[PDB]
């Protein structure tokens, strides 16, 4: 399945090769004692109001605070590899296309500078399909962000304090993960309630924010790649050009940009009749779907899920127990098919991982509405050879992201979570404006410590671009130093 795990060296241009070789001197953050002082100090600072009060530092039990301290030290943000090449092919397309706005932004930005670019110039909200805003420095509103980038752009909305929508579009392929305290179960109701004496809680793992298709939104982000418009596919705009065809206007090199990164062609209208295979149909009748891109683009982030919870569960020898959400399958989901077309490349990725995924144990897809896919069915195995324990076992039913791992089937596994994410947002997004329990993404925000592990703004020391891990099916996850020393 795609993308191959071996065969790979990713090609690079010079201009990536070079911004790929200063990586090599990031040095990774160790560390220490006073980590939980900084983020709790930092915090109070924070200008921004949580939208709950309980899953602060400080008002965790002070036996714990120990353990809370190592969790601040585990948090990184992290991307695929086939996402770091994505970047860097990113970063020189806008050095030379960009407009006059752009260029003084994106030149002699270094990786890790543009990573911490897409953590801290996020919004704290962002949300709803008329883009309901609020920024860290205060400013609120809705809409208004297709002009960011542009030369008519308006403050607060400009691209030196706002990401653009070309910004979010690789944003959403940006993860934040980190060992965390679990503060309740995790419902969507949860609302930051906190029972003391509870018996059915698992207090601790992993917590990883994944960013599913945004697809509502016309002519903008996963629409460009997925969706086959008449407005959009067009061969004005890049669309329909070879691979060796050689851009030679804007619209042609960003094309590229992504022809490139998923492997495959794009589309002029017309060219795409429904096959059901890799074209299917969308809310609009007159469009078509690419359930092939769909599946590339969940590739990624079903590669990034499997090597992090990998990698967690080495570091403790345990195995993992995922907690699968069906990020974009909720107020994102756009067609009827993306769900089937999840699983079969969950599945795909759990096989084409194989061995590489030794130390992961159960993989529980929650509140899915289809019950079996293929080798995916509840109390299935997904037989890898050479595993300890012959596969990984699969659940499928509705289940609390941190419900105890009480059972002796699941004693003592690591609980990796996963959670629906934005790539324009704060861990929670709404939960900035008082939405709790709206989405995965305020219900997460009100049951762990991802609203001060996860923000660049309180975690700064491990929640910044210079300590980006990247999730390389052959290396595994790797610091970006280390990435970089040992594919250059
Ligand atoms: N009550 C529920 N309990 C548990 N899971 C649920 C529930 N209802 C739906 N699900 C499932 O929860 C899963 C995720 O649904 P979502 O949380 O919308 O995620 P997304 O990726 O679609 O939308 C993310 C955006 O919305 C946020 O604001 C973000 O910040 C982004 O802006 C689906 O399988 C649902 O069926």
């Amino acid at each position: 399945s795609w993308p191959a795990v071996t065969g790979d060296s990713p090609h690079l241009t010079n201009f990536g090769r070079k911004l790929l070789k200063d990586c090599r001197q990031v040095q990774k953050p160790i560390g220490g004692y006073e980590n939980l002082g900084n983020v709790i100090k930092l915090s109070a600072e924070f200008p921004l109001e949580f939208g709950v009060n309980s899953v602060k530092v400080y008002r965790q039990s002070p036996s714990r605070l120990a353990r809370i301290n190592e969790e601040v030290a585990s948090a990184y943000p992290l991307i695929h590899e086939r996402t770091l090449g994505l970047y860097l092919q990113y970063l020189e397309h806008k050095c030379r296309w960009g407009n006059a706005v752009e260029k003084p932004i994106y030149r002699n930005l270094s990786l890790c500078g543009f990573v911490q670019r897409l953590l801290v110039k996020r919004c704290a909200s962002f949300f709803a399909r008329n883009d309901k805003y609020l920024l860290v420095s205060g400013e609120s509103g809705a809409s208004g962000f297709e002009a960011v980038g542009t030369r008519e752009e308006k403050a607060p909305l400009v691209l030196a304090n706002v990401l653009s929508y070309d910004d979010i579009k690789l944003s959403a392929l940006l993860s934040v993960s980190s060992r965390t305290e679990f503060v309740n179960e995790g419902e969507r109701t949860n609302c930051g309630h906190v029972d003391l004496n509870t018996k059915t809680l698992e207090r601790h793992g992993v917590i990883v924010g994944m960013i599913g298709a945004r697809l509502s939104r016309r002519n903008l982000m996963e629409f460009q790649d997925i969706v086959i418009a008449r407005q959009q596919n067009t061969r004005e705009r890049g669309y329909g050009m070879a691979l060796d065809e050689p851009a030679t206007t804007r619209d042609e090199d960003y094309r590229r940009l992504w022809r490139e990164f998923y492997a495959t062609r794009d589309l002029i209208h017309g060219q795409a009749v429904i096959d059901n295979q890799r074209f299917g149909p969308s809310k609009n009748k007159m469009d078509v779907f690419d359930n092939l891109v769909m599946k590339r683009r969940y590739a990624i982030s079903f590669d990034m899920l499997l090597l992090e919870a990998e990698a967690r569960a080495k570091r403790v020898k345990k195995l993992a127990y995922i907690h699968v959400v069906g990020f974009g399958l909720g107020v994102w989901k756009a067609a009827e098919q993306q769900e089937r077309i999840f699983m079969e490349t969950f599945e795909q990725r759990m096989r084409t991982l194989g061995n590489r995924l030794n130390n992961v144990g159960l993989v529980h897809f929650s509140w899915f509405s289809i019950t079996h896919c293929g080798g995916l069915s509840n109390g299935s195995l997904i037989e890898i050879p050479g595993h300890p324990k012959d596969g990984i076992r699969v659940l499928i039913s509705k289940r609390n992201p941190a419900r105890k791992l009480s059972d002796p089937e699941h004693a003592g596994m690591l609980l990796v979570v996963s959670y629906a994410w934005d790539g324009n947002a704060l861990p929670g997004n709404e939960f900035w404006m008082k939405m709790l329990q709206s989405t995965g993404d305020s219900s997460t925000a009100c049951s762990t410590l991802v609203a001060e592990l996860h923000n660049p703004y309180i975690n700064t020391k491990f929640c910044n671009g210079g300590n980006l891990h990247i999730a390389s099916p052959e290396h595994g996850v790797l610091h970006i130093a280390e990435y970089a020393k040992r594919v250059i």
